């Protein structure tokens, strides 16, 4: 059985377990031992859950950010179903009272022993909560359609459950002696390097002098540093680049200054450059796993006595208001010198006392800990911050978890995908933030989920796959049976990128009817109508995709010849019928980062009572270049829409009115007025959001919308500005919210409102998209690399001014896309 499941997981992580047993590294073979216990002690608490507490970790509740309405409701068993009226202000138990009653005079004759299943999904409604507060229920609202739901009894829920079990004293100047290398290029050699602690400079970079390009290089020379031995912190990072000159930069490589036991490092290294593009300080430090062709360079540390970093113990024993909300050298002086009053009585700007504080000096980083150890707990938004490169002490690393702790599983979710990314930044292997995400991802089914598929997604990145493969293996540690049900995902997606493949082939050689038939018969093999069905969505776990619907399945027949994968859930009616894109060629990281700023907007807004009418639609990487987009139907693109053909409802004498006769020939007669809200409220969120994110080529074939009257975005190709993006203000947009009048200023008004209010909104919490975007950094994506990316967002969203100053200027952007507006 140990076997069969050590073979499962280096299937399922891509990667296998065998390669970390090559290492014959210590670092690894702990990290191994000890996360592999906490998983496992984890899982142990988990098997003796109670039936509600096992529902909050594999079923968490669906929340939203007097009137009656209608509910089938059956019972797990039979077929026969009830439909009740009840009120949206009801509880899930008067509902589950009123289905246990009904059965009672039709069987002939407790609530609380119960909780309701939505039909055909794993999703359920129990708790103290209106049925209106429940995301389903909400949902249902809107649309129009009856909820379907199930009452499920204890028992069964236990069933499952069961189902599925398992030193101060070295004074001396910090030197190095820069051995020799081995290469490739054109010129001389130079090695420049730096001691870093984080983005700072602990003091000068100091160079090797100029030595020929042949080689097969050699140094043989001692690299002296401007700090002494004992004032080298303990997240001391040493940072090479190797480059040459008459600018050509060859290759970097970083190492701690300590090992991951505290142990000042000694005697040769030999380091496995990473190719280049000097210093990269933010670079992982750990070598090239290219061995056969990285370029090579060996050092020496020299034996300066084994010492070890001092125990906390040891280190415990060793105009200012104006300011506080980038600051001069004086300014500094005193924020430092106020340390115990910046304790004391502004506990939430230890950020900037960290950033004045002297790393380079052993006496103030003392007295800096020594503060910490005591430093009350801050609110998230503080620890987010906290977690930035700018702050790369253990105490500080681990003070920032200690107060993320707080998170509830909505905001840890929220913010999965920067938390994955800050793990890039680790200097070690068993840290404090791992061990926080693996312990969230073992309590919560759906925090786990996601946190395998953001790494899983990177495993073909040579410098985060050790890291991330050995996370992944202590998560299947700690659930065997998420293991298998992530294996059938994994099963599903190799058949996905086999299939598109053969459609890409395919496409080139035949017409795209043709293609499709040939689609339809892979497909339609044994092999492949068991691996695409029953499945549980990667792109949402609470989605079940059960049978393949193949005539349905298709392709786009141009660039990288995405798929489109239909399927229907009897169980589930109307519900069930979702799709799936499969994309095969693209990076979708930026768009899954994107469309995340976009929902956590929709999350804020709903938050002030604003529902903007969005569409968070799924965006997941799954692999090399590939990931699911979740399919919204009954919806179109904007151009197609505008192509204005014949023979069709929205037939139209002036283009200009193609979008709204569309939207009449969905929403006959009092339905048109509701549509047309729809589009206003949503036109002006993705007008608020693509402004704030600086994302232009905006035009009619990225744009769709529902028969709702929702508009929402697609092809996110560029952001922050890397095409300064006007507001846009489509005309034929405009015409629509103006219900096809030349002139509606009470409608037009109105909308600018809505924009008006998205946008104030979104600027008291500019401090979260900040925090956030500057984590995002750790992802390497090109267009975000940089302090002037961040900058776009500080001018998008104003924070400098007041929200008066604020929307004046957001006005005159508004004003300024209206006239533009032919
Ligand atoms: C209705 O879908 C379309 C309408 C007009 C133009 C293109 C599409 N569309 C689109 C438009 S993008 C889209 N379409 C539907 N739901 C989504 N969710 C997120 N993006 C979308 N995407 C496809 C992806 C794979 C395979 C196909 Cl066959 C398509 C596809 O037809």
């Amino acid at each position: 059985v140990k076997k069969l499941i050590n073979s499962q997981i280096s299937l399922l992580i891509g990667k296998g377990l065998h390669e970390f047993d090559s290492l014959r590294d210590p670092e690894v073979n702990d990290f191994r031992t000890k996360m592999r216990q906490f998983c496992e002690e984890a899982a142990a608490h988990r098997q003796q859950l109670g039936w509600v507490e096992w529902l909050q970790y594999s079923f968490p509740l669906q929340l939203e950010p007097n009137r009656a309405l209608l509910v089938n409701v059956k019972f797990e068993g039979s077929e026969e179903s009830f439909t009740f009226q009840v009120s949206t202000k009801d509880m899930p138990l008067a509902l589950m009272a009123c289905a246990l009653r009904k059965k009672a005079t039709v069987f002939r004759q407790q609530p609380e022993e119960y909780a309701l299943q939505v039909n055909g999904r794993h999703e359920y409604l129990y708790g103290n909560y209106p049925l209106c507060h429940f995301q389903y229920i909400c949902s249902c609202l809107h649309s129009g359609l009856t909820p379907h739901l199930t009452m499920v009894h204890s028992s069964s829920i236990l069933a499952m459950r069961d189902e599925q079990s398992n030193l101060w004293s070295l004074e001396q100047p910090f030197s190095i002696e820069l051995i020799e290398g081995r290469k490739v290029n054109a010129m001389k050699l130079v090695v420049q390097a730096g001691l870093f602690h984080g983005n700072e400079m602990l003091c000068k970079t100091v160079s090797s002098s100029e030595v020929n390009v042949c080689s097969e290089p050699v140094w043989k020379q001692r690299l002296e540093f401007d700090i002494s031995v004992c004032d080298l912190p303990r997240m001391a990072r040493l940072c090479f680049a190797l480059y040459a000159v008459v600018d050509c930069p060859i290759a970097w490589a970083n190492l701690m200054l300590f090992d991951y036991k505290d142990q000042l490092k000694t005697g040769e290294r030999c380091l496995y450059m990473w190719p280049s593009v000097l210093l990269n300080p933010a670079g992982t430090v750990r070598g090239n796993p290219n061995t056969e062709s990285a370029a090579a360079l060996v050092i020496y540390l020299p034996e300066v006595a084994p010492v070890y970093f001092p125990a906390l113990e040891k280190i415990l024993e060793l105009l200012r208001e104006i300011l506080e909300r980038e600051l001069y050298e004086h300014e500094k002086d005193l924020v430092w010198k106020m340390r115990h009053e910046v304790q004391e009585h502004f506990p939430e700007a230890l950020a900037r006392l960290l950033l004045v504080t002297k790393w380079n000096k052993h006496e103030d980083v003392a007295q800096m800990l020594y503060l910490l150890c005591s430093w009350p707990e801050l609110p998230v938004l503080s620890a987010l911050e906290l977690l930035d490169f700018s702050f790369p002490d253990c105490y500080v690393g681990s003070f920032a978890i200690k107060s993320l702790r707080k998170l509830t599983d909505d905001e840890l979710f929220q913010y999965l995908l920067q938390l994955v990314q800050v793990l890039k930044y680790e200097s070690y292997l068993d840290c404090e933030l791992t061990k926080f995400l693996l312990g969230r991802a073992l309590a919560n089914r759906k925090i786990g989920h996601f946190l395998f598929w953001h790494l899983r997604s990177e495993m073909h990145v040579p410098s985060v796959a050790l890291r991330f493969g050995l996370i992944m293996e202590a998560y299947c540690r700690g659930s065997t049976h998420h293991m298998k049900v992530l294996m059938k995902q994994g099963e599903a997606l190799s058949k996905l990128k086999a299939l598109n493949d053969f459609v890409k082939v395919s496409s080139q050689k035949t017409t795209k009817p043709q293609t499709k038939e040939m689609m339809h018969m892979c497909m339609r093999q044994e092999t492949y109508m068991e691996a695409l069905s029953h499945l549980q969505s990667p792109l949402d776990p609470s989605t079940l995709l059960e049978e393949v619907c193949v005539e349905q399945c298709t392709f786009m027949d141009s660039k990288m010849k995405p798929l489109w994968i239909m399927y229907s859930s009897e169980e589930a009616g109307s519900a069930g019928n979702v799709g799936i894109i499969f994309k095969n060629g693209d990076d979708l990281r930026q768009d899954m980062l994107t469309l995340q700023m976009i929902q956590l907007m929709d999350v804020l807004w709903k938050q002030e009572g604003l529902d903007l009418r969005m569409t968070p639609y799924g965006c997941l990487p799954t692999g090399d270049r590939t990931g699911l987009i979740e399919v919204v139907l009954h919806s179109d693109t904007i151009a197609n829409i505008q192509l204005n053909k014949s023979n069709m409802a929205a037939t139209a004498a002036f283009n200009k009115d193609a979008l709204l006769n569309w939207l009449k020939s969905k929403n006959p007669g009092e339905a048109l007025d509701r549509a047309i809200e729809e589009f206003t409220l949503s036109c002006a969120g993705y007008c608020v959001a693509t402004y704030v994110l600086g994302i232009g080529d905006r035009h009619s074939d990225n744009i769709m919308i529902r028969e709702s009257g929702q508009l929402f975005h697609i092809d996110f190709g560029h952001f922050l500005g890397n095409f300064r993006v006007p507001f846009i203000l489509t005309y034929d947009f405009v015409h629509v919210i103006q219900q096809g009048k030349t002139n509606n200023s009470e409608k037009f008004e109105r909308f600018r409102g809505y924009c008006e209010r998205a946008y104030t909104i979104l600027r008291r919490h500019g401090l979260l998209f900040l925090h956030l975007f500057a984590l995002m950094r750790a992802a390497g994506l090109p267009e975000l690399s940089c302090s002037k990316d961040i900058q776009y967002l500080k001018d998008s969203l104003a924070l400098g001014k007041t929200e008066e100053e604020a929307l004046k200027h957001f006005r005159v952007k508004f004003n300024e896309a209206l006239r533009e507006s032919w």
